[PDB]
């Protein structure tokens, strides 16, 4: 998150880091057995981390989980980023508290305008390289579909949205791929994509969850 605030500890109850010998995307944990995340953040061997706020200090709330089984989106295309979203299901469940607890999905699609909550632990510079330990904050408002389009044109599908702020400054980054934008107290997007990071007329481009609430509430249901 470049741009952002410290969140403060467990302040952001439904956010995961994805471990696989170091911290390398986020999720959002949304039951006590299954996580949220972006497709192009898929490796074997994940280990989910709930919990966390400092990702190199156990500081006594944690709870490390190996993933049993993960499900990438059957029309996942890894050239566009369309359908970049990943469900990762816990080989145990989670025992929920006030630390450690799940976000609900959404029943209507988040409008224009809307101020959401970006967390994470990825890359805090525009331009150079600094890795946060603690978790990390950033409100943006969602960007309306035209001003999205003319960001990137002929790259934005109907599952994609843009949020952040047009004259940069604060985003998204590297490293926060995978977890949550919060509209409303709902799961609305994922953290996929964008050109850089904080960079003028280049905001954040975000997976549209309001999209793939069936898939999820079946696959859910059957694994
Ligand atoms: N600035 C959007 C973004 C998010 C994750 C990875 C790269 C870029
Ligand atoms: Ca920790």
């Amino acid at each position: 998150i470049v741009g952002g605030y410290t969140c403060g500890a467990n302040t952001v109850p439904y956010q995961v880091s994805l471990n696989s010998g170091y911290h390398f995307c986020g999720g959002s944990l949304i039951n006590s057995q299954w996580v949220v995340s972006a497709a192009h953040c898929y490796k074997s061997g994940i280990q989910v981390r709930l919990g966390e706020d400092n990702i190199n200090v156990v500081e006594g709330n944690e709870q490390f989980i190996s993933a049993s089984k993960s499900i990438v989106h059957p029309s996942y295309n890894s050239n566009t980023l369309n359908n970049d979203i990943m469900l990762i299901k816990l080989k145990s469940a989670a025992s929920l508290n006030s630390r450690v607890a799940s976000i609900s999905l959404p029943t209507s699609c988040a409008s224009a305008g809307t101020q959401c909550l970006i967390s994470g632990w990825g890359n805090t510079k525009s331009s150079g390289t600094s890795y946060p330990d603690v978790l990390k904050c950033l409100k943006a408002p969602i960007l309306s579909d035209s001003s999205c389009k003319s960001a990137y044109p002929g790259q934005i599908t109907s599952n994609m949205f843009c949020a952040g702020y047009l004259e940069g400054g604060k985003d998204s980054c590297q490293g926060d791929s995978g977890g949550p934008v919060v509209c409303s107290g709902k799961l609305q997007g994922i953290v996929s994509w964008g050109s850089g990071c904080a960079q003028k007329n280049k905001p954040g481009v975000y997976t549209k969850v309001c999209n793939y609430v069936s898939w999820i509430k079946q696959t859910i249901a059957s694994n």
